[PDB]
């Protein structure tokens, strides 16, 4: 792969690539479609609109939007203007967005109408710098000063040239969270999505122009931003976008061509979703679908899920690991070489190391902490120098995973070096769940650990000590939390216990709980 040039604007690079196919569909969702030519026009009009309201080069805008054809207009339009979109999870609380507005110093917000209520609460409570709120597909009347996305874009002539950015300039941020503390702003450059799209989208997956891409992972996840924006636009594939929560039925509807007259050829999602599909009574047959490739990431793929999928569809599931810090996948199975129970082999272009307890070498078959060296790594966590130093070794990125290298050069997942749990392939901190539980007046103490379900997928499990002299049923506790946590964070089971195993300092011995004590 040839490196990008030093003067490089990634949005211009994706528009230029598709000038050969102006009338092909670039994106289609449940109510709209853009051709490459329409996407270019709207992208450049939005770039002009952001500049016309005073947002300058290098400044941030918050992009809080459901998957749909306006999302890549917003993302690429900011980048074309050399403004930095901060693309965020759509399932967070007002308090999380308030933090993001302050931390990013976002100067504008591009928000889906269905997300406007949570955004409103974030704006009201924060010391933010937002100059304009631009609403895509409003779901209630606009407040004074707010502008509808379609009119904001339509009111401005297309910007004539992109910002003259450098390849190593910041282009966008994503946020990721650890087991405590606020979300961390992961800063990516213009070159980083070129590298992931060339080294993985093109050179590993072999995506091509005639593909129809469909990602159950949304565009704000680093996995989905590659799958359903940067990879397809790099090869001129058409992309199906879906705003609603991915369920088996919603996904099957699109597999069978129920939206936009298109059947996906490339599907993308978490192992939890593939298990949910394989359990569904109305799983389509082979002859009803056009899939040629199935990608998975976010959590380890249990071998039995890959094997059942291959037996049903005659397609393997290609499991690769990526992170928000590395932007996309750097260690993966290949479309034509899958070994289930491993994450495959290093993606050419990326170097992988396993380190022991002092940074030293680890013999094959022994676990070591995983470190990555490659060209798409983030530059830092914005405004967090300590956490940055810890993760950005020195050209090496620490992943927070342990791995074992096998005799054939493949790597087998061996768990995290922290307490985080990927449930449904999405981060869940057990300590957040514990903090929610102990605010119930009938709970005295709680401890949450990961436990493998019957499919070998990790789910949280809660051990709860009730407060003597209060009542507390399992049903009452399920109601308390349904209300306060996202569904993927719900404990699979709660066990009421008389006491928890502790050190003399009172530290809970969470390892004893995973050992089944
Ligand atoms: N296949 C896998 N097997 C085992 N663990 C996997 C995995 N893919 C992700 N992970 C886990 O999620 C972590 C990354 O989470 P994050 O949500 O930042 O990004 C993706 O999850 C992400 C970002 C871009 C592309 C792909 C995934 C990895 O450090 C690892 O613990």
């Amino acid at each position: 792969v040839t490196p990008p040039p030093e003067k490089f604007n990634f949005a211009e690079h994706l528009l230029q690539t598709n000038r050969v196919r102006p009338d092909k569909t670039a994106f289609v969702d449940d109510i709209s479609s853009l051709s490459f030519a329409q996407l270019e026009a709207q992208t450049r009009q939005l770039a002009a609109a952001l500049r016309a309201i005073g947002v300058k080069r290098e400044e941030r805008v918050l992009l809080l939007m459901l998957d749909g054809t306006d999302w890549p207009v917003a993302f690429l339009g900011a980048i074309y203007a050399g403004i930095v979109p901060v693309a965020v999870n759509t399932l967070l609380t007002a308090d999380d967005y308030a933090y993001m507005l302050e931390h990013s110093r976002a100067q504008a917000v591009l928000v889906s109408g269905a997300l406007h209520p949570v955004l409103k609460a974030a704006l009201t409570k924060s010391d933010h710098e937002v100059q304009r709120v631009i609403v895509s597909r409003p779901a209630a009347p606009l407040e004074p000063g707010e502008v509808d996305f379609a009119e904001f874009v339509g009111a401005h002539a297309p910007l004539e040239k992109p910002a003259a950015t450098q390849a190593d300039d910041p282009a966008f941020w994503l946020y990721s969270s650890g087991s405590t503390g606020r979300p961390k702003g992961v800063v990516h450059t213009h070159a980083n999505p070129y590298w992931t799209s060339e080294l993985y989208g093109r050179n590993t997956l072999h995506l091509r122009e005639d593909d129809v891409c469909f990602s159950a992972a949304k565009l704000f996840f680093a996995y989905g931003l590659g799958n359903a924006l940067t990879f397809p636009m790099t090869v001129g594939a058409t992309t199906l976008l879906m705003g609603e929560r991915p369920t088996p039925d919603a996904v099957f509807k699109r597999w069978l061509g129920g939206v936009g007259g298109v059947k996906p050829t490339v599907f993308y999602g978490a192992p939890t979703g593939y298990a949910g599909m394989l359990a569904a009574p109305n799983l389509p047959s082979r002859d009803q679908v056009a899939l040629r490739l199935a990608s998975s990431a976010g959590e380890a793929l249990p071998a039995e899920i890959g094997q059942r999928f291959q037996r049903h569809f005659g397609l393997d599931i290609v499991d690769g690991i990526g992170s928000t810090e590395m932007l996309h996948i750097f260690l993966s199975n290949l479309p034509d070489r899958v070994r289930y129970g491993t994450t495959g082999w290093p993606v050419p272009g990326y170097q992988i190391e396993l380190r022991g307890d002092g940074g030293g070498p680890v013999a094959d078959g022994e676990p070591g902490d995983l470190y990555i060296h490659g060209p798409s790594s983030a530059t830092m966590y914005w405004g967090n120098r300590a956490k940055s130093r810890d993760t950005f070794q020195g050209g090496w990125t620490k992943s927070g995973d342990k791995y074992v290298r096998n005799d054939d050069g493949s790597y087998t997942y061996a768990g995290r070096t922290d307490d985080m749990l990927k449930v449904s392939g999405i981060y869940v901190s057990p300590f957040e769940i514990e903090a929610t539980l102990v605010q119930h007046p009938g709970v005295l103490e709680a401890a949450v650990v990961g436990v493998a379900d019957e499919h070998g997928l990790t789910k949280p499990k809660a051990y709860v000590v009730p407060r003597p002299g209060q009542t507390l049923s399992e049903t009452e506790l399920k109601t308390f939390i349904k209300d306060r946590l996202a569904p993927y964070k719900y404990p699979r089971s709660t066990v009421f216990v008389a006491e928890l195993p502790k050190t003399a300092t009172g530290k809970i011995q969470r390892f004893k709980l995973r050992e089944g004590v």
